[PDB]
């Protein structure tokens, strides 16, 4: 790991001139103050400070003064006068680590996982995103960047130059980058990277969807990972690619299982889908993500796993060793990563140390079963709004302890009201099927 | 009470050419079909037929033959060339047996279970409140309302006073007894009164007054309409049905005694206003759009809870006494099914009625601006928040599935719960405007 | 005066098929529904009911049925199926009268003067108005009907037409109209009428107000009765000329004094002026009505008096015997008449009561004079904004008691909500003095 001193050095050796403090909001949304390389000594030491009112979720108006502390071994220059980044860690005046920072409630989960021996959680998650034209201003418009579908090649997909932008700038920040293609949807996009430990998994989700944003836009390119931009054609997920490790060994990999699945693996994806409903507030946590969540378009809606099959909630993959994982589909790259990566790591959890039994997989395309079907196999539903997802959310005292009092009070307060004043608009769908109806 | 003779004589009288058959999908709905006045004979016997798998909610393609019977007593010429009179229908299969699903024939079914316990009459005052748009060259309407008026505002603030008038003027020919028109709270609403009535004859009053205002409408370049809300952040347009029950002239509600008039029949009916209110909101509220006009701050109801003189509640009881005794249940919309609301609300109170409900206490507040906790403390339900979850009340509720029947229940679920899935998989521009460049 | 049977009668006769009920909420504004002849007997009955909850000032939505009384005086068929219009006043359910009735409080302040012995309080008002051009959709423009000033002839006056057929429908309606002509502004226009009982006067007004844009529309103009709508030019006042009579005889009216002036109406001056700053508030109840008290447009800013002069906040006109009269220039039409002249009348009444001093006259154009001149003379300045009048008119035990504790406590909420909002708008004037310069 880098010291103090270490960048101190390696801040010179390279020329930085500049470095931005970044930290992440209760939404997930990225945050960041730029300092001269003047400040960097001061802010090593711990005294960067900022307003926690204007960010969502933090404190509030009358006790608003906040710190930074950055963690040294997120150091990495930027590509596009030099600019380095440091991820920052959120402490009180009196020195406390505060209890809503998102990146220290991940960390705390993950220490219950060290607990039982658990080395570290290895996530590879899969943001897909879509492109939007834009106009002559900057702003998008509906139209997206390419007609194109899975796999396709130029012409048909037109956003290979900008993928492959993308990649080689991520490259150049370390990612290990393993595949860049259209995905199935028009405008739609994808580009994988390895699998890390759960912190640095969440640091680089919170860097893909920066890096993606700015090269879409130097191309005149709008990215977004709004989960469902479009009725009718696929969403975008964000799949969670999960499995725990002691120091090398994959521990859910077991050769002599049919598919390569540890009974720890099988204890961590009952845990999953016990909770399912319960930490889809969090890993769905706007209205349109329940858009997403409609059957048909390779997004779960319904509580199952499958091996090889892209209709349940979990699918294992058809690979096995190291790369055997668990993928759970259901999150959409709305979701804040630190807390989705927080509430799955404690559900999985909760799994393995109450060895739950896991459920029968429903080895069939589930969209085309029927409603009496999926009654008599015992296939739960996820919930089918956000309304519904934030009242299984604060039923759920596991999922509940992942996050703590604070960010619970928090983020259930936000999302009440986003949800009031989205039941309260009346829509343009409503209009067309009602005006001259009746 | 007319014959056919009596509509062969009228219909030469008054030089009638052309007959509208007319009768109402499951949806709420007017239909007709126009017969030159040579076909008369045959209309008044009962012969004229129809498509019923293309009418919603009747029956399907290989069993879709019907039969039109026509109810002489709704024979009225409308006043807007050659003369056109009309006759409601109620829908026959080909063997001779009245339509399981005909929404006319459901109410007139429970309101003979009104009659068995000794009530001759249901009097049924509603308050149908619409909208004016402008329309384009084209007479399709745009965003613009008729006017920015509002709550009894006059000219020029309120434009609609020579639009109102003239559907007065025609209501009143065809023998409507008007009592009141008026602007309504939000810019472009409007409200026409009219007396209280039988209970069919109020819901074929509703089918009529809603023709009469649109055709009217249009002439003055503009389109009503009686969707709930049309527009977010002011009022919506409610249906507001009055009620009361009478044993020959008596109303049975009123009680001179009681505090507020209310007889013990009354406190009982409304109980079961009230038990059912979850159950039946699906017909009284039966689009998605139904939902945002219930919402707080609106007079329309969110809580199932009444009151005296109160605009916040489900119920109100108006300060009116004697013949003016009446229940006021305000939650439908002018989108509800005249005909399946009030059957609905019918069989409601008679089950509180038949049980003997206890009546719960009013909430005598602007119960908008409870907390969700005093709400609880007093026991106060909510009415359901969306269409899905009132179609969920409405199959689990014997007392209302029962006022509908086998027939018109599972057509009405089938409808709704398509309605409900295609509009809960759309993406409506606010989810663009909230997500497309924060996420 | 009309009986009920007389209504019932000429009813048939004149063949009116719709009534108007009318009446006025808080702020002024009238409000009216429509019912066919055939409730006339139910209207007479005193059973129409409307939500008071929806009429501004009036009550809250828990509480909301109300009564409407007709007053069987106020009959009159419209000029322009018969319509006829009757007046009510407002009752609640248990059949008392409505403490917050505009109407009903004026006529409560009118008793105050009959039992001092004055039979009735004569007001003569002059609401000017301006007419603005429309569009292609019928909504106002930024251009004045004209660009024509004082007592100008067509084709520099084009209000001509509109309002001589304003003259005729007033006329057919019962009005007394003195004379018709264009005013000092671009576009702005007064038709005066003959003094009246204070109660018809206001019930007058309300009419008046109603046909002037009734017509005004006809003619493919916009009325206004804003106090201000222009900057640099003359605002509409509504000056309320006043008298008390006994029976017949002008008691106001002294020909032995120098200005025609008695005892009495000096004493009623007085009251009028001690108590100007505290009525501002009603009589002037607009943010805008502040534009207009500005200097140099014949409207008045300073609390004084003077004969034969525009400058002051009362005049005393040059003439004499029956048309002896206070004229009083500071109201402007956007005030509720009935509450206007209702604190009129008891300002005017406590300085009779108290036999008030009449200050000395200002015998000079007040605008020009300097501050330290009217401090010297001890002239007051009327309240510069809206939020000053209502701090003078709670302080006020006299003003206060005029209007009864309803109406005051709904007044004062209604007005600082409306001077809250305006006060936090940023104005376009803003922008230009200071978005460049700073
Ligand atoms: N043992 C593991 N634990 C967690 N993630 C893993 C593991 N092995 C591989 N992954 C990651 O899972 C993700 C698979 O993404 P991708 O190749 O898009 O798969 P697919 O398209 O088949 O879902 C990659 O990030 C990969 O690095
Ligand atoms: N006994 C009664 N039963 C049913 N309806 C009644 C009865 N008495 C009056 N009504 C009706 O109730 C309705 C009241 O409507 P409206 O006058 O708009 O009342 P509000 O606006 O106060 O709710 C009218 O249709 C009236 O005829
Ligand atoms: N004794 C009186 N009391 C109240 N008003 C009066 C009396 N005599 C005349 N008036 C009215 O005063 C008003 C004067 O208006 P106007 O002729 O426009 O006067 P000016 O333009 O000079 O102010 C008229 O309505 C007139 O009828
Ligand atoms: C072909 S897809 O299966 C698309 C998934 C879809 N966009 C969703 O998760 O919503 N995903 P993957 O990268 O796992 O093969
Ligand atoms: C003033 S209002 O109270 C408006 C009710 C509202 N439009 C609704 O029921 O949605 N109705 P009413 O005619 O009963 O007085
Ligand atoms: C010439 S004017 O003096 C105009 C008065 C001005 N409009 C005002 O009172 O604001 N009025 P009047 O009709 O009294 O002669
Ligand atoms: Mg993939
Ligand atoms: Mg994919
Ligand atoms: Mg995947
Ligand atoms: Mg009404
Ligand atoms: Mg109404
Ligand atoms: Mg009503
Ligand atoms: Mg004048
Ligand atoms: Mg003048
Ligand atoms: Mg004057």
């Amino acid at each position: 790991s880098y010291t103090r001193e270490d960048i101190i050095r390696i801040a010179e050796e390279e020329n930085v001139r500049f470095i931005r403090l970044q930290f992440t909001d209760l939404l997930g949304t990225i945050k960041n103050v730029e300092i001269p390389v003047s400040q960097l000594e001061k802010a090593l030491d711990n005294k960067m400070m900022f307003d926690g009112s204007s960010i969502e979720g933090y404190v509030r108006i009358e006790e608003s003064d906040m710190y930074l502390y950055p963690d040294l071994d997120t150091w990495v220059v930027f590509p596009w006068d030099r600019v380095a980044r440091l991820i920052c860690d959120i402490y009180k005046p009196d020195g406390s680590p505060f209890a809503g920072d998102p990146r220290g409630i991940l960390k705390r989960v993950l220490k219950e996982a060290e607990e039982l021996g658990y080395t570290s959680m290895n996530v590879g998650p899969e943001p897909e995103f879509f492109l939007f034209k834009t106009d002559e201003k900057g702003d998008p418009t509906t139209e997206l960047n390419d007609q194109g579908g899975y796999f396709d090649l130029a012409p048909m997909d037109l956003g290979e130059n900008c993928r492959r932008e993308i990649v080689l700038k991520l490259e150049e920040m370390g990612f290990e980058i393993e595949a860049s293609h259209h995905e199935v949807a028009p405008g739609q996009h994808e580009i994988d990277f390895k699998y890390a430990d759960a912190v640095k998994a969440a640091d680089q989700i919170q860097t893909f969807k920066l890096v993606v944003k700015t090269i879409a836009r130097q191309h005149g390119l709008h990215a977004t990972f709004m989960p469902k931009p479009l009725f009718g054609v696929n969403g975008s997920g964000m799949h969670c690619n999960q499995s725990l490790f002691k120091d090398n060994e994959n521990v859910f990999y077991d050769e002599t299982d049919e598919l390569g699945l540890s009974q720890t693996a099988r204890h961590y994806m009952a845990g999953i889908l016990k909770h399912a409903r319960a930490m889809a507030a969090i890993t769905n946590p706007t209205v349109n993500s329940y858009k997403r969540l409609v059957p048909g378009y390779e997004a779960p809606c319904y509580v199952a796993w499958s091996a090889s099959n892209r209709s349940p909630m979990i699918r294992i993959p058809a690979s096995r060793g190291l790369s055997t994982r668990v993928e759970v589909r259901n999150p959409d790259p709305a979701a804040n990563p630190y807390l989705a990566l927080a509430v799955m790591l404690r559900a999985g959890l909760d799994g393995i140390k109450r060895q739950m039994a896991l459920p029968a997989p429903i080895d069939r395309n589930i969209y085309v079963m029927s409603e009496e079907e999926r009654i008599e196999e015992g296939i739960p539903s996820l919930p089918a709004d956000l309304k519904e997802a934030l009242s299984e959310l604060i039923r759920s005292e596991v999922i509940s302890d992942a996050l703590g009092d604070h960010a619970l009070a928090y983020f259930y307060e936000l999302k009440e009201i986003e949800w009031d004043m989205y039941r309260t608009q009346v829509h343009q769908w409503e209009r067309d099927q009602y005006l001259t109806l009746y």
